[PDB]
């Protein structure tokens, strides 16, 4: 409610990024200025996976503000760390679309968003580097946000006459202007059959100067036929090259998934094993048929079952999709289709018939969905039990040596004695020598042997841990090929426990570009679970700098898994935590240069000496990753307050908290950054940021003293001030604190300026009540109060009193709320006064005319309006 004055403000407006000057000798990249901040919203879109977020939304109307916000937010920092990012701003705009009332603020949104599209294109510029990795990460984020916009609510004619309309603009030669309208008119995604007059038309338009020219849609129908010849028989090189051509054309790629996707469909036999994992993956590079995979995997469900091992491994590929999954909305269907399969096996010669990886599944739908159905719930109970069952079942070796026999196929050669201590020697070495090179002939032979190492660790778990330590002490096995064996059968955890330091680093990354099974969840896991291992990992790797390897990996892999890694309420702690650190250990002036190293590399992820005031202004550059300059601003804020001297800390953090909150000079900006700046604080101390509201309070009535002599800028005085105020006070409830700092001179001054004058108590009437009512929303201050008149000797009047009694006489009529907070204010006190006199009473008598004054029935109440 600090800003409400400011979202009135707000009109249709857009966002230009300026690269500071200081930013420019470090080529730091600006972040798109922002009219809100909803950094409360920032935070819940990072941890908003695998929870029902959406519903939640609905309950605060940010549509008109916050929406926009999330667009800005999908595009600019997720690679891997929101896979499903794209599809959840649509969701998310899908649920806004359909909840629509008026014509107005809806249709609109989009053109916004098409103009902010084409606001990217302007920032590009000419020849500018800071520039073009932000238009050019901002180019992807609007193709994307093209596919998902054009899905729900676009405009085929809207967008070219658009276009058109832009060119005209252009009549003089611009660099910047021809590239952007060509760039967007590319991949557009448009209908056929609409297309190509138009499209066609606007390339004539920009023919001259331009690399394509003409026959734009003949390049499609050559990419189409490129596409389908290669998918038709065997070409797998071919189709990671044909991606590699269509590089620079998205829009090609998407007609020919349809083409691929229908093929697929028809064929009666069932894809199965391999295929179905180069078919999806193959699918995968190609971004546009997001939707079109997951219709292909429902329709094998709706088809007759492949192999039962594929399907095991098919799974693998629903828990990669996470909340991407949700999107499909085929999962009533897909829990009658797990239930299917299960009906469905027969001949299946696996004793085992682990359900692990699927019991999570379950369980994951289980907590997503809440619901209950008759269908599931029987399902899901009757699938626990089978795999409990077998597991306690499993210590018999009948059934060991029955499910061992028949991959073996040896009658004679049960190996039941000491199975581990052979069988997983030979599983180990028969595995290892082919799985590399991936050239066998026998696709059954790899899976009978991995089937049985799980039988034998499924059959002893301590046998199968001694067996999985063995194996490392000998080191016989290379790292490239102790990775690929992780993948499949061995337990990332036994690695983790006790691995090699040049071993650890090779963990951390794995290579997937060959065919393999997905492994996408075991590593997003571990480094979801902690900071404190990379971090202890990183700084033991960072000290050794040595042979241009580990230490050169170590450091790229730090500034990667921060990237990498979501800002998760958790995780913040956890990366201030790291990032202060990281900041504190350096001793020279020559690291702090290096920080400068990160926000580069924030502001890009592609895979003379000055003084405080430059890494200000750095901080002030950002927008929504702001976990790195909280912890850089709450460690300067940290060394500030810790001069050791009590005269020394005034004069430093007045002056240090003034400059960071004038540079802002902003609403959201300037909120986030407070706030940052007191969270951090706050964080590292709960004592600490209880100091810096002191001093922030000291330093608001520094403002607040002002006021009475100055009488200028209130409006932007005020924003700073109630916004650092009020988060402040925020902090200080959180900190379930009440104490106060005392500045009795202050307020009474303030109040006894603005009670003499009508005319001045109208002037500027919202700041003024917004700042008192601040000052008089803790009763901390109210109590002391109370007490002095008890203990003045005789009747004595009371400034403070007297200037409440002049401000409710005064405040007629200045606002429908001011009236309204005075009047609470007014109970409050009196509450107050009841409450003090609870022992023997002193004597007051004011409160007569104080309780005449507020009053909830008959003419009182009138008299307030």
């Amino acid at each position: 409610s600090l800003k409400n004055n400011s979202s009135i403000r707000n009109v249709i407006m857009s966002a230009s990024n300026a690269n500071d000057f200081q930013l420019t000798i470090v080529t730091c990249k600006q972040f798109p200025k922002l009219s809100c901040i909803q950094l409360n919203c920032i935070d819940t879109q990072f941890t908003k996976l695998l929870d029902d977020n959406p519903t939640e939304f609905d309950w605060p109307t940010y549509v008109d503000q916050n929406p926009l916000t999330m667009h800005k937010i999908i595009q600019l920092i997720l690679w891997s760390i929101h896979p499903s990012r794209q599809f959840d701003h649509y969701e998310s705009n899908q649920l806004v679309a359909k909840l629509l009332l008026l014509r107005i603020n809806s249709t609109d949104e989009d053109l916004h968003e098409f103009q902010i599209e084409d606001a990217i294109w302007s920032l590009v510029f000419q020849l500018a580097k800071n520039f073009s990795a932000q238009k050019r990460v901002v180019s992807y984020m609007m193709p994307s946000l093209y596919r998902l916009l054009n899905i729900l609510i676009t405009y085929g004619i809207i967008k070219v006459p658009t276009y058109i309309r832009k060119l005209i603009s252009s009549g003089l030669l611009y660099l910047q202007d021809s590239n952007d309208k060509f760039v967007h008119v590319q991949l557009l995604i448009n209908l056929k059959i609409s297309p190509l007059m138009k499209s066609q038309y606007n390339m004539v338009l920009r023919n001259v100067m331009e690399y394509d020219v003409k026959f734009y849609e003949i390049f499609n129908f050559d990419q189409l036929v490129e596409i389908t010849e290669q998918i038709k028989m065997r070409i797998l090189s071919n189709d990671i090259t044909n991606l590699q051509l269509s590089k620079t054309p998205l829009s090609i790629k998407i007609m020919v998934a349809e083409w691929y996707l229908s093929h697929l469909c028809s064929g009666i036999l069932s894809s199965v094993n391999r295929t179905v994992l180069l078919k999806i993956f193959k699918i995968f590079c190609i971004d546009l048929e997001v939707f079109h995979h997951f219709f292909k995997w429902i329709e094998f469900i709706v088809y007759h079952q492949l192999l039962s091992d594929i399907e095991s491994l098919e799974a693998l590929m629903d828990i990669l999709l996470c909340y991407q999954k949700l999107f499909s909305q085929f999962i009533n269907d897909h829990i009658l289709f797990t239930k299917t399969f299960i009906f469905i096996y027969k001949k299946v010669l696996k004793e085992k018939d682990v359900p692990a990886y699927n019991v999570t599944s379950f369980m994951p739908f289980w907590k997503f969905f809440m619901k209950n159905f008759p269908f599931v719930l029987k399902v899901d109970n009757d699938l626990r039990i089978e795999l409990q069952s077998v597991y306690n079942d499993e210590k018999l070796k009948t059934e060991k040596l029955k499910n061992d026999k028949s991959e073996v196929l040896k009658v004679y050669s049960m190996i039941n004695n000491s199975n581990q201590a052979v069988g997983q020697t030979w599983n180990f070495p028969e595995v290892f020598q082919v799985n590399i090179r991936f050239l066998l002939h026998n696709s059954e032979i790899i899976d009978t042997n991995t089937s049985k190492q799980f039988q034998k660790a499924r059959n002893n778990v301590m046998l199968l841990i001694a067996t999985n330590l063995k194996e490392y002490n000998k080191f016989m096995s290379i790292f490239l090929k102790r990775k690929d064996f992780t993948n499949k059968n061995l337990i990332q955890l036994i690695s983790l426990k006790l691995l090699t330091f040049e071993v650890t680093q090779n963990v951390l990354g794995l290579e997937y570009i060959i065919r393999l099974l997905p492994i996408n969840l075991e590593n997003n896991d571990g480094s979801y679970g902690l900071f404190l291992k990379y971090h202890k990992e990183q700084f033991i790797k960072s000290n050794f700098e040595k042979i241009l390897l580990t230490c050169y990996e170590l450091e790229k892999k730090y500034h990667g898994n921060e990237c990498e890694i979501n800002y998760y309420e958790i995780l913040l702690k956890i990366l201030i935590t790291y990032g202060s650190s990281p900041k504190l250990l350096a001793t020279s002036t020559k690291i702090i240069m290096l920080l400068l190293n990160d926000s580069v590399e924030n502001s890009s992820n592609i895979l003379v000496d000055e003084i405080d005031h430059v890494e200000y202004y750095v901080m002030m550059d950002f927008a929504n990753l702001w976990v790195f300059q909280a912890f850089t601003c709450f460690c300067i804020k940290k060394i500030m307050e810790n001069n050791e001297p009590a005269m020394a800390m005034e004069d430093l953090k007045n002056f240090i908290f003034q400059i960071i909150e004038i540079t802002n000079s902003n609403d959201l900006c300037s909120q986030i950054f407070d706030q940052l700046k007191d969270m951090q604080t706050i964080e590292m101390i709960t004592q600490i940021v209880e100091k810096d509201f002191c001093t922030s309070c000291l330093q608001n009535n520094n403002q607040k003293i002002d006021d009475n002599y100055i009488v200028v800028v209130i409006e932007i005085i005020t924003s700073l001030s109630m916004r650092f105020q009020r988060e402040t006070s925020g902090m200080i409830v959180i900190s379930m604190e009440n104490y106060h700092l005392l500045i009795k001179i202050i307020r009474q001054l303030s109040e006894l300026n603005e009670g003499n004058l009508s005319k001045r108590e109208i002037q500027i009437d919202a700041v003024l009540k917004i700042f008192s009512f601040h000052q008089d929303s803790i009763f901390q201050r109210i109590i002391a109060d109370l007490s002095a008149d008890k203990p003045t000797s005789p009747f004595i009047d009371s400034i403070c009193k007297l200037f409440d009694k002049i401000s409710f006489n005064l405040r007629l009529k200045l606002f429908l709320y001011e009236i309204l907070s005075s009047l609470k204010s007014f109970a409050i006190y009196s509450s107050t006064i009841d409450a003090p006199a609870f022992h023997t009473s002193g004597k007051v008598e004011l409160p007569k005319k104080l309780l005449n004054l507020p009053p909830f029935q008959v003419s009182s109440f009138v008299k307030e309006t």
